[PDB]
């Protein structure tokens, strides 16, 4: 049957769902570890036991548990990307696509979510993998992993709570992808990994660390990358939030084996409860447990290891979008609201940009204000808002991007980027948040082609592209068809650094993407915050 | 006899002059101090005793003893600078021109030259009091001053070289112009000091100055306020810089009447061939000797006395011109020269940063750096030529006159501001250098009313217009004719910050001239330096 697969952990039975008029194989919910529950709570993920019989994987899993966005109630916006299944620590399970008839061997795209590192789920509604796999027939995987203190708990030197674990989590469904994939039709030797913000980021680091380059073909990494101030502490960091976990707690702080004892007998909402109060500064675009520099998973600095070109050489595929700090100013700075135009007084302008460089000094303060303001109108609120706007989406998302690909493409075999700029044209989010975090990702998983969703014909067209630029790098190592006639997109160079916009015009090819802002966020404020 | 006039230091006879097809009376070269030679080099100016008989007052008289450009042998627009008379250290002279009839009781403008306290002469071409007189119809005086080391050499403590000397000169010739100018028809309660450069200034010192306050009624400050960072140094650097000219001419250095001594015994030319020897940096528009910020001719520092208010409360007309930079970048930075477009590669633009900022550690090399660079287009030769040409302009010129209008409209009674950026069309130095350095004089001066000078005619009519300007604002404190139909030019306020541009188009009125930059320079690079 169509439906039943035989893996090397056991049988699995699938799903026939429609799509478009047609209908493909979905295999929702495949183990891939063991539950990390109980006595593994904090620890690297297992490998699944084999089982008799036939795995139903007819449904969605399982999410990870995760603080749940509860700001605006009933509002879609917002909800589309909370869990949309019952929360529980076991959670580590794996989606499936699959081209109808099944395929023999075929490209292969991983998806890893976004989030922050503190929340995430495979199963929202714009993670639907069966209109690209449709469209484009690959065969289209989307993986789980703990994400908060479960997954990213760091109390450096302990075996039980080493950090990093929500990573191995990723490594070990990549694991399984190229253990199994044959099975599905996929070829494992033409695997695509690719995620969104803390994904973009985790495709980053999956690159660099030694013990996950050989687990994929090609990576494309959307408004994230690992080098990303908030995607990763030092190892001292992830101890003092950890402990200061265990202080909100009433944990016994007198050894690691005291503070992860308490911390393993407590709910998992417990946990949530309090993971806010570990952050050290008054920020935004911060989260608690994040990534760790272990010299294990990260045999050194990130830095470093781009300097050295200590990563696996092969095509990437990367963008941001135009207004990358919008959401994060909604949700954390002062006179900001999702209701009005959010003109930002300069009192209001002085406070964003100390949320927004927390480590930041006031020498430091004054160069970002001062490279920020139009001292022409420096009453603009509209100019203030924007103007915050770029500082978050450039000093978080799109400067350290620009650095990677920088120092990526000194090494690699072929880069291509993009600035998404399109806003859509049923975005439910106010017109001042503009091209938001993660709304480029509706257009890579096909959204416009479903008729109801209330898309227009050229937002449609925009996403038929997208889904072919990344399925034929994905196949290839370059989005661009071999003699096609449509506008090429061409390679991003060391000399040229070209790239191109993303939006229902006709293509346009630019470059040097922000470069007067990261070069002040990249090297001078760098520069300026060491000496000081 | 009309060119005869009794004064209280002795009679004098003028020259009748040709001007404009009409003539008027010229009293060239009247003494107002003895002859500070032999034992009063360095000393602070005597006034000149009393004499019998008439003197001759129809010849220009010696300039003061100064270094003599000679980098464009033959070439105009250099030599019209240098002395035109032979030098001397019996220089102290004052000269008058007066309209035909003799006036009763007129307004008076009493003209200071600039040329970095190290340079300048009373009796250029471009400084002939006859057109601006004879048109406008105010006595017109120019003084002189010396400068060099003879006028500004500063050993703090000793009574026989205390500094600022030349300032005492300056000062000495107002109080003779205060006591003496009624008898040549001059209005002795309405005089308008007014300079360029080194002598605007000079004009905002005696404007901050106590001992001078009183000897005037309302100030012109052109391209040069009391502030400007080249126009003054600390009684340490001082007498650093004294010391070490005494150890260019092998002086005995044991106490400051050993060095004074021998400094007194050379002749003027071995003074002037070691000058630019102490200099502390590589720099660009740095001087040797300098007003001396010694609690005495000025009470506290100059940032200070501006934030206290501590300084004569009256009008000011005020500008500059819109290419500062050009002349001094010619003259001492790499990759300028005067017969190329002078297009600066990258090398030299940062080594032109460096003279330029001499006082600035490389983290303020990176901050200006940065400030000016199109990093777009990074090896645009002609960006790096306009962005020295800025950075010169801004950091020496326009951003510390800003800080000085606008600290002082704050207690002031009325700023009149000006950007000039005329370029103009019998220019002789290159298109490069723009509108220079100096050149807006001969505009204040009447020389496009010249037909043998080869200007166009709405270049006469921007001259006449300005002149007309300037003397209105002598008269009255405000360039404006009163129910005059031609265009009005606004008051400077604290809250609007407006000014005019100066040039041959309509009058537009613009705000907050060069803010953005003046801020990097005014606020945040010297908290940069003083923080590392
Ligand atoms: O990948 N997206 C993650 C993402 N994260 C945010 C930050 C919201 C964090 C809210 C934290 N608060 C802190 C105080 O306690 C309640 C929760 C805003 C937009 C985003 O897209
Ligand atoms: O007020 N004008 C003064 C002014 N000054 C300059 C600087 C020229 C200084 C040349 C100094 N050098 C230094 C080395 O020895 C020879 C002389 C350039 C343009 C100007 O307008
Ligand atoms: C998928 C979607 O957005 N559907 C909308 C629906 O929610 C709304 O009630 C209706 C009225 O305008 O328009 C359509
Ligand atoms: C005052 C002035 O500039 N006069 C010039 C003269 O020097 C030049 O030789 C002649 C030829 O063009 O034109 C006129
Ligand atoms: C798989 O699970 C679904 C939902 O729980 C159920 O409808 C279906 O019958 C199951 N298939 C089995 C048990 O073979
Ligand atoms: C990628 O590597 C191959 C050799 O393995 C080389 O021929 C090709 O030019 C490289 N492409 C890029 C874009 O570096
Ligand atoms: C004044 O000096 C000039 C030039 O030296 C001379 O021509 C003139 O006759 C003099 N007048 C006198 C001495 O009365
Ligand atoms: C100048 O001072 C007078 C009073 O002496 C005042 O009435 C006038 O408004 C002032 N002008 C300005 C421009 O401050």
């Amino acid at each position: 049957s169509e439906l039943l697969v035989n893996t090397k952990s056991g049988k699995v039975m699938g799903t026939r769902v429609p799509v478009l008029s047609s209908h493909i194989s979905a295999f929702l919910g495949i183990p891939f570890a063991e539950p990390p529950v109980g006595n593994m709570r904090f620890r690297r993920p297992e490998p699944k036991k084999p089982w008799s019989g036939v795995w139903n994987a007819s449904t969605y899993p399982n999410n990870c548990q995760q603080y749940v966005d509860e700001q605006f109630p009933g509002f879609s916006g917002s909800e589309m990307w909370n869990p949309n299944r019952e929360m529980s620590e076991d959670c580590l399970y794996l989606n499936i696509w699959v081209p109808s008839p099944r395929p023999k061997s075929t490209t292969v795209m991983v998806w890893i979510y976004g989030g922050g590192f503190y929340s995430g789920s495979s199963t929202l509604d714009v993670y639907n993998g069966k209109y690209l796999a449709y469209t484009e027939e690959v065969v289209l995987v989307s993986l789980s992993y703990r994400v908060g203190a479960f997954g990213f708990l760091a109390l450096h030197g302990s075996q039980e709570a080493p950090g990093n674990v929500g990573l191995l989590d990723q490594r070990m469904a990549l694991q399984w992808v190229h253990d199994n994939i044959q099975f599905f039709g996929g070829d494992p030797k033409t695997v695509t990994i690719f995620g969104e913000s803390a994904g973009g980021a985790s495709v980053g680091m999956h690159i660099l660390s030694p013990g996950s380059r050989d687990l994929f073909r090609r990576a494309i990494l959307q408004s994230g990358s690992p080098n990303c101030p908030w995607a990763s502490v030092s190892v001292a960091e992830g101890r003092r939030r950890a402990v200061e976990l265990g202080r909100n707690l009433n944990c016994n702080l007198n050894s690691d084996e005291e503070l992860i004892h308490c911390l393993r007998e407590k709910k998992p909402q417990e946990l949530i409860d309090v993971e806010w109060n570990v952050l050290p500064f008054d920020s935004i675009f911060r989260f608690s447990f994040v990534p760790v520099i272990d010299g294990e998973f990260f045999p050194t600095s990130l830095e470093s290891m781009l300097n050295s070109g200590n990563f696996k050489k092969t095509q990437i595929l990367l963008g941001v979008n135009k207004d990358e700090g919008s959401f994060f100013l909604l949700y954390g700075a002062p006179g900001f609201s999702k209701d009005s135009e959010s003109k930002i007084s300069r009192e209001d302008f002085m406070s964003g940009v100390k949320l927004s460089v927390p480590h930041a000094n006031d020498l430091g303060l004054d160069a970002v204000t001062l490279q920020y303001t139009d001292w022409m109108d420096d009453n603009n609120g509209i100019k203030n808002r924007d103007g915050l706007d770029d500082i978050v989406g450039d000093h978080n998302v799109i400067c350290p991007l620009m650095h990677f690909v920088n120092k990526y493409t000194k090494f690699g075999n072929g880069t291509y980027l993009y600035f998404f700029n399109h806003r859509a044209s049923n975005l439910v989010w106010p017109e001042w948040m503009g091209v938001i975090h993660g709304y480029e990702i509706e257009f890579v998983f096909g959204l416009p082609l479903v008729k109801e969703l209330n898309y227009t014909a050229e937002e449609e067209a925009l996403s038929r592209r997208i889904m072919h630029y990344w399925a034929t790098f994905a196949k290839t190592g370059n989005p661009n068809e071999p003699h096609s006639q449509e506008s090429k997109w061409p390679l991003f160079t060391t000399k040229e650094q070209k790239f191109i916009d993303l939006n229902t015009e006709p293509m346009k090819v630019h470059q040097r993407l922000r470069v007067q802002m990261c070069v002040f966020w990249n090297q001078f404020l760098p520069k300026l915050l060491n000496a000081t």
